């Protein structure tokens, strides 16, 4: 039973593979749905079962995802490295199904449910540290995630308490535990594997990707910089869907693009006389000037720990991928010193 768009039709209480009993729907996307199940072959443990649509290209994509997930499990037998656990996978009549550990809301959905009020700095610290650990493990194992964003980082448990923010005169939802996992390995790429030309969701996309200079592990670090900023202020760093505007936003926030990258890119339509072809005195240019500013201007406190966070973000947003902070270096940053 498939619907017109290729989704599996199910009802609460259905069993799949005489094993997975459907309890509720956790979420839905273009690729399929994730459903909460009781796994009766695992002592009744609750799992998140991803049911991919009956679509040949999605099926093929899921097989690659499964291979990355299998590599993760293999290299992490004690489940230490903060990437989601796949417990099982099967082909269910064309629908690829992947059984995952059951987690809570994504960091995006939690942020959204909290009216986009940012995470406090001590939570940003722990969340950022875990994000760096999880992706370092990937990078250590010749993998690049390529699609890191707040939607793909879930809280292990998103139970919260109401806290009052005196500065903002509002109630805030405060997650009880900041434990997180990186999910969605559908785009993850091994060093030796065919690389897609364009990767990452627009807002999180590295300049070497936009400029088609080649990409590898460092493009994840750029995304991470963008994510950490979004946790701290609550809005996306690069709110644009246009390459040239995106590049102009980078220049306003971070300063001019290095000449070597400009010289090397085939994307010469974006450039004039060796610099970005952007007129700040147009309305397009006015928009960028009014809707973003130099990176450090986003600090909400002059206290040292806030400056330390921005030191880290700034290093992660180094234009040159070979000069960019590696995650091994990031884990040693002074910003993380306050963490246990
Ligand atoms: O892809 C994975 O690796 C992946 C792995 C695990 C979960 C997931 C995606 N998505 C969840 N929720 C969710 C929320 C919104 C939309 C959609 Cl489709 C799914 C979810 C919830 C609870 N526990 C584990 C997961």
């Amino acid at each position: 039973e498939d619907d017109a768009e290729g989704h599996l039709i199910y009802h609460v209480g259905d069993w799949l593979q005489e094993r997975y009993e459907i309890v509720s729907t956790l979420g839905e996307g273009t690729f399929g749905r994730v459903v909460q199940c009781v796994d009766h072959r695992r002592g009744g443990a609750r799992v998140a079962l991803k049911i991919i649509k009956n679509v040949e290209k999605y099926k093929e994509a899921a097989r690659l995802e499964i291979n990355v997930l299998e590599k993760i499990n293999e290299k992490d037998p004690d489940n230490k490295n903060l990437c989601v656990q796949m417990f099982d996978w099967f082909d269910y009549h064309g629908h690829m199904c992947i059984s995952f550990e059951l987690l809570g809301l994504s960091t995006f959905d939690f942020l959204k449910d909290n009216n986009y009020l940012p995470y406090p700095i001590h939570q940003v610290r722990h969340m950022a540290f875990q994000l760096c650990q999880a992706v370092k493990f990937l990078h250590d194992n010749k993998l690049t995630h390529t699609d890191l964003k707040p939607e793909n980082i879930l809280f292990v448990n998103s139970d919260y308490e109401l806290t009052y923010n005196l500065e903002k005169k509002r109630d805030e939802r405060s997650v009880k535990s900041t434990a997180v996992r990186v999910v969605d390995f559908g785009s993850a790429t091994f060093d030796h594997e065919h690389h897609s030309t364009i990767v990452s969701t627009r807002h999180y996309r590295a300049p070497e990707v936009i400029l088609e200079l080649g990409w590898s592990q460092p493009c994840d670090v750029w995304s991470i910089g963008c994510i950490i900023f979004e946790y701290y202020v609550g809005f996306t760093l690069f709110q644009t869907h246009d390459n040239r505007e995106h590049l102009a936003m980078m220049e306003r926030i971070l300063g001019p693009i290095p000449s070597r990258m400009i010289r090397k890119t085939r994307k010469q339509k974006y450039f004039y006389r060796g610099r970005l072809d952007w007129d700040e005195n147009t309305s397009a240019g006015r928009y960028v000037r009014e809707n973003c500013k130099p990176l450090r201007r986003y600090l909400t406190s002059e206290a040292e720990e806030h400056h330390q966070l921005f030191d880290l973000i700034e290093s992660m947003l180094e234009y040159e991928p070979a000069k960019r902070l590696t995650l091994g270096e990031a884990l040693q940053h002074p910003f993380f010193a306050r963490l246990r």
